[PDB]
DNA sequence: GCCG
DNA sequence: CAGTAC
DNA sequence: CGGCAGTACTG
């Protein structure tokens, strides 16, 4: 519940144009302080107040002034005007930072600029075709089915398999930018070279429409992203992202699918703190890392049999699924 | 941008 | 590898 | 001063 709509709403702006022009880190305290404000009980009104707050500084502190008094922000008005173009064009899935400030260089302005002289990935291409349903939210229940489609292709050619959508989705969310499916197995070996079963019966069905990310050739693969479109009238394309697991990191992957991403770099950061490691596939102990943050040694595996158990061994009260959203 |  | 994405 | 999460594809 935000009580700060005055300065966040400011701030948002300047965030992402830090962001679209490639200045990450930046960008990323932006974030912190924007969120840190969305958070805070009531209106901030002395410039010694903004500072008692985490991911605060002096020079926010001052811009949150600056707004409270003038009502206005002053680097708002020297933004650059290729900043809104950039955000155009790194909206585009497959186009990142580098991609978005090559092609407004190369004299682009437009997304017909792009498709009549910009040179594309396969991705990008696919992802212009879908620019807009891209920018969509589809409302959970269209999640649900989607899920379930995956589900159902599934369980068709082994029942034991597991399937559950995290992200958003498991957050409780009343929309959702992608399903997220992750898939494992409880006997820990059949969950091996299931992609290709899979994203062949979901082919057959005509309900994967394009694939974005999926190394089919190797069989190791662990993700597919791609687009899928449930079947009748009134539907858009929505994006999909699966992936496989070994049934030893379930609760690891489940933890980092189900996010939210600056939760996962929280908790992440916070393991790190402890010469410990998070990941996707296991938390580990006795890390060993030079001065610079770069892990040189492994370190040990921990039995994590359950998300309670992440959170237990990092010290830290468990959180639901919902309380993950920072 | 923030913070150790 | 750099770029992009989850 | 310098890290800011830790991974998986693409070409
Ligand atoms: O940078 C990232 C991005 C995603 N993730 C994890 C968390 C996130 O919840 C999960 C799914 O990625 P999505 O891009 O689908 N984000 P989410 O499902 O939370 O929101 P959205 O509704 O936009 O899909 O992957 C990270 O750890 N780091
Ligand atoms: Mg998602
Ligand atoms: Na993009």
């Amino acid at each position: 519940t935000n009580h700060n709509l005055h300065i966040t709403e400011k701030l948002e702006v300047l965030a992402k144009a830090y962001s679209v022009q490639g200045d990450k880190w930046r960008a990323l305290g932006y974030a912190k302080a924007i969120n840190a404000l969305k958070s805070f009980h009531k209106p901030v009104t002395s410039y010694q107040e903004a500072c008692s707050i985490p991911g605060i500084g002096k020079r926010m502190a001052e811009k949150i002034i600056e707004i409270l008094e003038s009502g206005h922000l002053r680097k708002l008005d020297h933004i650059s005007e290729s900043v809104p173009v950039l955000e155009l064009f790194s909206n585009i899935w497959g186009a990142g930072t580098k991609t978005a400030q090559m092609w407004y260089q190369q004299g682009f302005r437009s997304l017909e600029d792009i498709r009549s002289q910009a040179s594309l990935t396969t991705q990008q291409a696919i992802g212009l075709k879908h620019y807009s349903d891209f920018l969509e939210r589809m409302p959970r229940e269209e999640a649900t089915e989607i899920e379930q489609t995956v589900q159902k292709a599934a369980q068709a050619f082994n029942s034991g398999l597991l399937c559950v959508a995290c992200g958003s989705y498991r957050r409780g969310k009343a929309t959702c930018g992608d399903v997220d499916v992750l898939i494992t197995h409880p006997d820990g070996r059949s969950h091996r070279g299931i992609f290709s079963r899979l994203l062949d019966s979901l082919r057959q069905e005509g309900f994967l429409t394009d694939d974005l990310v999926s190394q089919e050739e190797n069989g190791q693969q662990q993700k597919y992203l791609g687009v899928c479109r449930l079947p009748g009238p009134g539907r858009r394309h929505r994006r999909l992202d699966i992936i496989v697991v070994p049934y030893s990191e379930f609760a690891c992957a489940l933890l980092y699918f189900t996010g939210s991403a600056h939760f996962n770099r929280s908790m992440r950061a916070l393991a790190k703190t402890k010469g410990m490691s998070l990941s996707e596939h296991a938390l580990s102990t006795a890390v060993v890392r030079n001065t610079h943050g770069c892990k040189v040694g492994p370190g040990r595996v921990l039995p994590t049999p359950t998300e309670k158990d992440v959170f237990r061994l990092l010290g830290l009260p468990y959180r639901e699924p919902a309380e993950r959203d920072w």
